[PDB]
């Protein structure tokens, strides 16, 4: 069934500084979790290159990006390498104990929360935005897992029985109640052109039913 955890106390404070920080630069984590998700891309094209059967779980490496209104959700969908339940349960496969010490380092020596990727630690940049974060991962030889928290100081790991994924990460975004600007097409084209123009594999930007 649901495993509930306690996040490690310099997650839960690098949590709590991006929830309550007063910072309106916020289109930021959309940047963040696209590279993230080239980043897992690069690490499954790598290990292909030596291991073709690596690609047997999905031969595209692609990113898509899919608003729904009607769930007030922006997911973030790549066929990177995925996670296992142990990456999942390490903070999303990150050093993010480490990590936040040089963030708050920085954000002390003058840096802002935009320069969040620069130490490890940008999935949690989601937290701008979305109220709830839930995140699907398939990584070869293991079963599909569903991470979720609404920040507070705690997460879930369960095996995911949902629509099975082949090989990959989708980072699923509720988004808080004033923050529906980034279900909009336009914006969504305006934070990619403007942050992520330069990643080496393709971002589809799904449409709506209006
Ligand atoms: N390593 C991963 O699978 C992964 C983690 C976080 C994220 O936002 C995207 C990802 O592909
Ligand atoms: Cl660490």
């Amino acid at each position: 069934e649901v495993e509930t955890f306690a996040f490690q106390a310099e997650i839960a404070q690098l949590m709590s500084l991006i929830i309550n920080t007063f910072y309106s630069n916020k289109e930021i984590f959309l940047r963040e979790l696209i590279s993230n998700s080239s980043d897992a891309l690069d690490k499954i094209r790598y290990e292909s290159l030596t291991d073709p059967s690596k690609l047997d779980s999905g031969k595209e490496l692609h990113i898509n990006l899919i608003p729904n209104k009607q769930d007030r959700t922006l997911t973030i969908v790549d066929t990177g390498i995925g996670m296992t339940k142990a990456d999942l349960i390490n903070n999303l496969g990150t050093i993010a104990k480490s990590g936040t010490k040089a963030f708050m380092e920085a954000l002390q020596a003058g840096a802002d929360i935009s320069m969040i990727g620069q130490f490890g630690v940008g999935f949690y940049s989601a937290y701008l935005v979305a109220e709830k974060v839930t995140v699907i991962t398939k990584h070869n030889d293991d079963e599909q897992y569903a991470w979720e928290s609404s920040a507070g100081g705690s997460f879930t790991v369960r095996t995911d029985t949902g629509e099975p994924m082949g090989r990959g990460t989708k980072v699923i975004l509720h988004l808080k109640e004033d923050q529906t600007e980034y279900l909009e097409e336009r914006r969504i084209k305006e934070i990619v052109k403007k942050h992520s123009q330069f990643i080496g594999y393709p971002i589809t930007l799904f449409v709506e039913k209006e």
